[PDB]
């Protein structure tokens, strides 16, 4: 969540030095109108651009009126990816990045 | 792009990535089957490998 009402891009990256390999899980989060968004995220239009050798992905958010589960109507979708050994996962993004 | 049976717009995705052959920008391709007299339009203002 932003700090202070400042959500600064994140740049991190991270080298899979052990040679086994490794699976690196996040998420994007869906929130159920641009209040949400802004309440959480000060940047209204946002993405997660995540990137290693064996892919390319950018993710912008789904804003959409939804059925409460849970008694919450936001969703969240993950992903993975298997980090080979010597290869680094590059972080970017804006908002909306459970990191 | 676009034919008779394609339809496919296509933002570049720019994310900083790993160097693979030394060069760490993507390039992803792809292919369709025009069948005889069909037409494929290509509209790109950007990042098209034509
Ligand atoms: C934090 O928020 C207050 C709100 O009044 C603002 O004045 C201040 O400059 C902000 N900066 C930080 C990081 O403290
Ligand atoms: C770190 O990751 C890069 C790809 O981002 C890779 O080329 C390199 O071999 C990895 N390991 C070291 C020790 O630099
Ligand atoms: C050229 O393509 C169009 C569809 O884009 C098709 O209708 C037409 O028959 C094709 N060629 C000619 C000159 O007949």
């Amino acid at each position: 969540i932003k700090k202070n009402s400042t959500y600064p891009t994140i740049k991190r990256s991270y080298n899979n030095t052990n040679q086994e390999d490794l699976l690196v899980l996040w998420g994007i989060h869906h929130p159920n109108d641009a209040a949400e968004q802004t309440k959480l995220y000060q940047n209204p239009t946002t993405y997660i651009s995540v990137g290693t050798s064996t892919l390319n992905q950018r993710l912008v958010p789904r804003i959409a009126t939804r059925s409460k589960v849970n008694g919450q109507s936001g969703r969240m979708e993950f992903f993975w990816t298997i980090l080979k050994p010597n290869d680094a996962i590059n972080f970017e993004s804006n908002g909306n990045f459970i990191a």
